[PDB]
C-alpha cells in the first residue's frame, strides 16, 4: 500500500504499524514530532544508526512513527515523551533502554538481537 520512500528508515503507520512490525524478526519504532525540537538531534541520529544497522549482520531495519498522527499508536504504547523509542520483536514492544546516539543505538540494538549464545 505504502511504498515510495528513498531511504533505511521505515513509515509505520497505525494502519500499516502491525502489519509491519508483525512481519519484522526484530525491529525498532522511533516515535517523534515534526514539531518536537529534542527530535530535530534525533532525526539524524536514527536516520543515520539505521544505516549501520542496514549494512549490519544480521541487518536490523528501524522504522519512524510520528506520534502526532499515530497517536493512537503512541497511546498504546504509554508514549508522553519524545523522543520515545521501542523495541518490537514479531509483535512484542519492549521499552528501549539505552543511548540515543547513532552509533549507541546501533551497538544496542545488536546486542539486543543476541548479543552471544541465546535461546528461543
Amino acid at each position: 500500500g505504502s511504498s515510495g520512500s528513498s531511504g533505511v528508515t521505515l513509515s509505520l503507520t497505525k494502519d500499516n504499524f502491525d502489519d509491519v512490525v508483525n512481519n519484522a524478526d526484530i525491529i525498532l519504532v522511533e516515535f517523534y514530532a515534526p514539531w518536537c525540537g529534542h527530535c530535530k538531534k534525533l532525526a539524524p541520529e536514527y536516520e543515520k544508526a539505521a544505516k549501520e544497522l542496514s549494512k549490519r549482520s544480521p541487518p536490523i531495519p528501524l522504522a519512524k512513527v510520528d506520534a502526532t498522527e499515530q497517536t493512537d499508536l503512541a497511546k498504546r504504547f504509554d508514549v508522553s515523551g519524545y523522543p520515545t523509542l521501542k523495541i518490537f520483536r514479531k509483535g512484542r514492544p519492549f521499552d528501549y533502554n539505552g543511548p540515543r546516539e547513532k552509533y549507541g543505538i546501533v551497538d544496542y540494538m545488536i546486542e539486543q538481537s543476541g548479543s552471544g549464545p541465546s535461546s528461543g
